């Protein structure tokens, strides 16, 4: 997260770190046994880390739970990043508490101008590299479909939205992938892609979770 703030320990209780020997993606806990992330975060050998603030120190609220199954959206296209969503089932249920909590799926799609919270452990610089150890947060609005299409001509599908700032300086970045965009206490987006980080006229692009609620619910019901 570029141009964000330090969230504060366990203030984003649905935020997960996907770990394969090191943090490589974020995700969101949507019930005690399931995580939502980006399809571009897919790999085998995932450990889900819940209750994290500093990902390099054991602070005492963590739960580390292996993935039993990963389900990439059936229509994910790695070239276009259309349908950039995946579900991860945990081997055992998380213990839910004030610091490890699920985020609700949306019943409706959020409108342009809605303020959201984006979070992650990704890079904090728009040029060069500095990876924070503690969770970073950014408040950002959802942009109009027309401003998003104007920023990324020919690349925005009905399964994507833009959020952030056309002036630059504030955005999700590398390592924030798969993490949550939460608006009015609902999961509306997943950190998906963009042209670099925090560049002028190049806001972040997010998977539009409201389009996937039936797939999520039917997949969880049967797996
Ligand atoms: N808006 C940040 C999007 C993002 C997701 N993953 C990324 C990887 C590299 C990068 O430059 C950017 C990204
Ligand atoms: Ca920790």
């Amino acid at each position: 997260i570029v141009g964000g703030y330090t969230c504060g320990a366990n203030t984003v209780p649905y935020q997960v770190s996907l770990n394969s020997g090191y943090h490589f993606c974020g995700g969101s806990l949507i019930n005690s046994q399931w995580v939502v992330s980006a399809a571009h975060c897919y790999k085998s050998g995932i450990q889900v880390r819940l209750g994290e603030d500093n990902i390099n120190v054991v602070e005492g609220n963590e739960q580390f739970i292996s993935a039993s199954k990963s389900i990439v959206h059936p229509s994910y296209n790695s070239n276009t990043l259309n349908n950039d969503i995946m579900l991860i089932k945990l081997k055992s249920a998380a213990s839910l508490n004030s610091r490890v909590a699920s985020i609700s799926l949306p019943t409706s799609c959020a409108s342009a101008g809605t303020q959201c919270l984006i979070s992650g452990w990704g890079n904090t610089k728009s040029s060069g590299t500095s990876y924070p150890d503690v969770l970073k947060c950014l408040k950002a609005p959802i942009l109009s479909d027309s401003s998003c299409k104007s920023a990324y001509p020919g690349q925005i599908t009905s399964n994507m939205f833009c959020a952030g700032y056309l002036e630059g300086g504030k955005d999700s970045c590398q390592g924030d992938s798969g993490g949550p965009v939460v608006c009015s206490g609902k999961l509306q987006g997943i950190v998906s892609w963009g042209s670099g980080c925090a560049q002028k006229n190049k806001p972040g692009v997010y998977t539009k979770v409201c389009n996937y609620v039936s797939w999520i619910k039917q997949t969880i019901a049967s797996n």
